[PDB]
């Protein structure tokens, strides 16, 4: 997270690390035995870490739990990252307490303008590279999808939203990648792409959750 400012320790109690010998992703608890995150951050072998605030200390509220599933959506395509989503099954399902806890998945999509929050571990400068131990946190809108298709012609489908600022200085950023956009009490976003972060008129685009409600049930349903 470029521009952004570090989290109260438990804060996000949804946002979980995705770690494969060291973080690599974010992701979102929906449920006490799946997470969500994007299908980029796809690797074969999964540990989730749940109740982190500081990825580099035990601090006595984690709990880690393998993945037993990771299942990419079927019509994920890596050349345009429509459908950038992926769930996963915990092997065991998380224990939820304050600190560990699910985020409601979308009513309906979010208006324009709609206030949300962007948390992750990604990369935190816009000039070389800084990985944070501790949870950063953004507050940033909805843009008019007339302000993202103008930032990206031709690459925004339906599946995509932009949130962050024309201006620069404020997205989300590489390792935030699969992470939450939470707006009123629900899951709009899910950290995709963008070119590079935090530059002038090329703010982050994020997986449009509201369209995969279906997807992300019946997955649920079916496994
Ligand atoms: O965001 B976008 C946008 C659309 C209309 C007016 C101003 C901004
Ligand atoms: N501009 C962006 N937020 N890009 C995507 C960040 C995750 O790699
Ligand atoms: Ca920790
Ligand atoms: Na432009």
């Amino acid at each position: 997270i470029v521009g952004g400012y570090t989290c109260a320790a438990n804060s996000i109690p949804y946002q979980v690390s995705l770690n494969s010998g060291s973080h690599f992703c974010g992701g979102s608890l929906i449920n006490s035995q799946w997470v969500v995150s994007a299908a980029h951050c796809y690797k074969s072998r999964i540990q989730v870490r749940l109740g982190e605030h500081n990825i580099d200390v035990l601090e006595g509220n984690e709990q880690f739990i393998n993945a037993a599933k990771i299942i990419t959506h079927p019509n994920f395509n890596g050349n345009t990252l429509d459908n950038d989503i992926m769930l996963i099954k915990l092997s065991s399902p998380a224990t939820l307490n304050s600190r560990v806890a699910t985020v409601s998945l979308p009513r309906s999509c979010a208006a324009a303008g709609t206030e949300c929050l962007i948390s992750g571990w990604g990369n935190t400068k816009s000039s070389g590279s800084s990985y944070p131990s501790l949870l950063q946190c953004l507050k940033a809108p909805v843009l008019s999808d007339s302000s993202c298709k103008s930032s990206y012609p031709g690459q925004i489908t339906g599946n995509m939203i932009c949130v962050g600022f024309l201006e620069g200085g404020k997205d989300s950023c590489q390792g935030d990648s699969g992470g939450p956009v939470v707006c009123n009490g629900q899951l709009q976003g899910i950290v995709s792409w963008g070119y590079g972060c935090a530059q002038k008129n090329k703010p982050g685009v994020y997986t449009k959750v509201c369209n995969y409600v279906n997807w992300i049930q019946q997955t649920i349903a079916a496994n």
